[PDB]
């Protein structure tokens, strides 16, 4: 009867898109007086993480996950239909980072907030920066919460924080890209960071009660790190052109997968540099290496790919040299 | 009253993210014995299109639409929780086209089918080709329904049809990209085409009962049209490099223009692929009026198209006449 112990039966149904028994479990816990926050964190988010890990281990496909993610959204919808109305005044706007389509991160977070009596509008997946600030303005938002699932979205989170400051609004950030403490968040000028709803509820309720001062001076970022971000396309696509004159010829699917991986590589590298945390790049190499290992595609390809990136990457950002000379 | 007459009050709530009253309308109609299909088509789909048009007229932002789209998803979820189990055997797999993220087209369609007693798995937004086919295989899907909201996704729908054929599975297609008849669909090798669920229900129920022959011959397509598809990024990004030596732009504007030019080459390529000029002509009309309501001078796009000319015809000389048609 702990939410955690229901992950397996939930997944059994969720992975094949069998919504009804899986949302029934969700609602049975709720009716047995389990706090919603726990249901969301310990069952739904935990299940979704396991889906992601199975995909990652090449034990599931995107088709399975798509179904699992729909069931998760249906569970959140069911839960939301049980909620009493907001007890707190002051609208919190929850947004995925621009470029980020993990709507469910924003939605799970925002729903946990709702369950603490917050008035919450979840934009979910990627919205233009200027459209988010304009929404804050029109909807009289107290606070912006930005949910970021990969560190490759950081440049835009920084820009978004800046735009929000220009209109007086404070930004809390979170989700897995920001790690287990506030160092990455602080490096981008976020007014706050938290790991989950419990803490964010304190910060947000505090921003409602006492609307804090916000810089309006943009947080300093390494320009070379940003130029390396901007160039990720060019470097990847140009790396893949050479290589296929012809040191590995690769079908149209394989060339696109490689190209896509190398764009990601340069973006993790740029992100590591931007917020001065080497582990972002090192964790990516570990991550991708094992992604490919379960998929029986020789890693001479990616090695060759990284090899190719070397000369052009350092031409843009020489400070990335040292990051590359571990791998 | 009729579902159609509730569009305006539905939107009033949906566009500001006020889920509960808007989902309640959908459930009130259902309690008043209104068929689900009608609710979905006449209220939900109708509202979502009007959201689209307000966005298009620059009267709404993507932030407001994201709210409206969440409400629509929650409405479908509520309605789905009222359905009895399937009365029909034989699994229909509903997928957005690869590259297409309009999950709600697939979901609205699939849900109308469910309401006719079909067993349905909605993959929704973009899934890799080989993951869709592997799902069909593992789940023993009778039929694939592909939902396509832009004609720039056609090459991959063709590939997908081909993969489905290799495993003996028939494909119906639909969604707004396929127009008012079956000509575009047929040109890509689809085994059938329909406007909505009512017709597709007849075709699908017929495929369950009498399992049809499927061509293990790929539908013929012009390679130059495909090479022009493949090159869209290169041509756009390279067109925008020239033009900014310097005929006129901030980092936002350069990216918007670049993105519009990738679209231009893809609508052009799509028009060529299925031999329907109107795909490209409709796009020019569409984009021209998109920008007009946004007060961004159309000298820029003109100049952009102008720039594409030399490279585009170098790849596909058969596009020349389509380009000179315009201005
Ligand atoms: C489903 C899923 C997707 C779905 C999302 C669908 C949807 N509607 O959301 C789709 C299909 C879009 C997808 C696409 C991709 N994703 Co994905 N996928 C996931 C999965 C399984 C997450 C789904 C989810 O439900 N998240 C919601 C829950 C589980 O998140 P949470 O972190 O528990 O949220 C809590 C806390 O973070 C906190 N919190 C969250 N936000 C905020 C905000 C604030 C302010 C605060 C205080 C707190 C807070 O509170 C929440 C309380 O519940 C994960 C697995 C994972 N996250 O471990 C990946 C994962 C994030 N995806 C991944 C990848 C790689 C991809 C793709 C690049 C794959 C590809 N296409 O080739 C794309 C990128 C798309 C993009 N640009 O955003 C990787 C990232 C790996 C890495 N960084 O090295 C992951 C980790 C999977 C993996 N490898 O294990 N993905
Ligand atoms: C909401 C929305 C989005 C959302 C969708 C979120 C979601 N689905 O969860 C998001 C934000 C993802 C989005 C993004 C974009 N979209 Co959009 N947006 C829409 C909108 C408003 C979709 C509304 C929706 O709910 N669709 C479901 C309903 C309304 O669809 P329906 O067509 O009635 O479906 C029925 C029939 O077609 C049929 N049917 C449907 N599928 C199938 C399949 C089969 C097999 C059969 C037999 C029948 C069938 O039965 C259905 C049920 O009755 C439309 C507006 C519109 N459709 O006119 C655009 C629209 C499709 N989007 C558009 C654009 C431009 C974009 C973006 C390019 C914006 C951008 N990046 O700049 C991107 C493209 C993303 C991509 N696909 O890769 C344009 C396309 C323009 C064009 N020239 O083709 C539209 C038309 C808006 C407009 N009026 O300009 N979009
Ligand atoms: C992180 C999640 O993204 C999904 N995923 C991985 N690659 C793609 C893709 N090309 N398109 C759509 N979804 C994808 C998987 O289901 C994984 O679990
Ligand atoms: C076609 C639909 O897509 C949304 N839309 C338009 N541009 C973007 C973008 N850059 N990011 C996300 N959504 C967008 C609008 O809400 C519109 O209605």
């Amino acid at each position: 009867e702990a939410p955690a112990s229901y992950v397996e039966p939930y997944l059994g149904d969720a992975i094949v898109g069998n919504r009804r028994p899986a949302v029934r479990l969700t609602l049975d816990l709720l009716d047995h007086r389990v706090p919603e926050a726990d249901i969301v964190e310990d069952l739904l988010a935990a299940a979704q993480r396991e889906v992601g890990e199975r995909w990652y281990r090449n034990e599931l496909s995107p088709a399975d996950e798509h179904l699992a993610s729909g069931v998760a959204g249906a569970a959140l919808d069911a839960l939301a239909a049980e909620l009493p109305p907001p007890t707190r005044d002051g609208l919190v706007v929850v947004a995925c980072a621009e470029g980020d389509w993990h709507s469910l991160s924003a939605q799970m977070f925002g729903e946990t907030l709702r369950a603490s009596g917050f008035d919450v509008s979840v934009l979910g997946a990627s919205t233009p920066r200027t459209a988010v600030v304009d929404f804050l303005t029109r909807a009289g938002g107290d606070s912006l919460a930005v949910s970021c699932n990969m560190p490759i979205f950081f440049p835009g989170v920084a820009q978004l924080i800046n735009a929000a400051h220009e209109i007086g609004v404070p930004v809390i950030v979170g989700g897995r890209a920001f790690g287990d403490d506030d160092r990455r968040a602080a490096r981008l000028g976020a007014d706050a960071w938290a790991a989950g709803a419990s803490e964010a509820a304190e910060i947000l309720a505090g921003w409602h009660a006492r609307r804090p001062e916000v810089g309006s001076e943009p947080a300093p970022l390494d320009g070379a790190a940003l130029r390396l971000f901007a160039a990720s396309s060019t470097l990847a696509t140009a790396t893949v052109d050479e290589l296929t004159a012809s040191p590995i010829l690769l079908d149209a699917d394989q060339v696109d997968q490689l190209r896509e991986h190398l764009v990601f590589a340069v973006q993790f590298l740029a992100a590591a540099r931007l917020v001065d945390d080497d582990s972002i790049f090192e964790d990516f190499l570990v991550w991708i290496d094992e992604l490919l290992r379960t998929r029986d595609v020789p890693r001479e390809v990616l090695a060759a790919g990284l090899e190719g990136l070397r000369a052009k990457v350092i031409a843009v950002d020489p400070g990335a040299t040292r990051l590359l000379d571990a791998a």
